[PDB]
């Protein structure tokens, strides 16, 4: 399995939670939070770190990582399985996403607009499970 890491990256907009995620410039231009492949040398969390800091200009001091909420993903990607290790982070100053060539644009996004953009059934769980996680937090 090809391993990958990202955060789901939250914030709190005037007391409403919306969730970050960054369209691929590559079709099939699909949606997700920052994340990308584990690189040499890296685990999951280190990934997760520096993709977000590549793909949205936020570093790990911007962010309350919650270390206790994490969840990963299962998928075919390049005719193979594909995990994808997430832990949902708080962003939490009003700090401003900016892209590198892997995105063209981004969107933060209430959880039901996150989920229908997100598309993939397992990601829309994975949100939901997270959106529970902040309710009890
Ligand atoms: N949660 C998912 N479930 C199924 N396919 C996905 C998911 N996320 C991305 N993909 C697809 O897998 C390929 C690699 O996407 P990515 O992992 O975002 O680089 C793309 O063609 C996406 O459309
Ligand atoms: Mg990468
Ligand atoms: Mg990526
Ligand atoms: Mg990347
Ligand atoms: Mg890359
Ligand atoms: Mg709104
Ligand atoms: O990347």
């Amino acid at each position: 399995v090809v391993k990958a890491a990202g955060l789901v990256i939250y914030r709190k907009l005037a007391g409403k939670i919306e969730f970050l995620l960054l369209q691929a410039s590559y079709p099939p231009h699909h949606w997700t939070p920052p994340k990308g492949h584990v690189d040499p040398g890296e685990d999951e969390w280190q990934a997760a770190i520096r993709e977000t800091k590549e793909e949205a200009n936020i570093t790990k001091e911007q962010l309350t990582i919650h270390e206790d909420c994490h969840e990963t993903l299962f998928y075919e990607a390049k005719g193979k399985p594909k995990s994808v290790k997430y832990w949902l982070a708080k962003l939490n100053n009003p700090d401003d996403v900016q892209l590198s060539h892997e995105h063209q644009n981004w969107k933060w996004c209430e959880l039901e607009d996150a989920i229908k953009i997100a598309d993939y059934a397992e990601m829309g769980s994975l949100l939901r499970k997270f959106s529970a996680f902040l309710a009890g937090f």
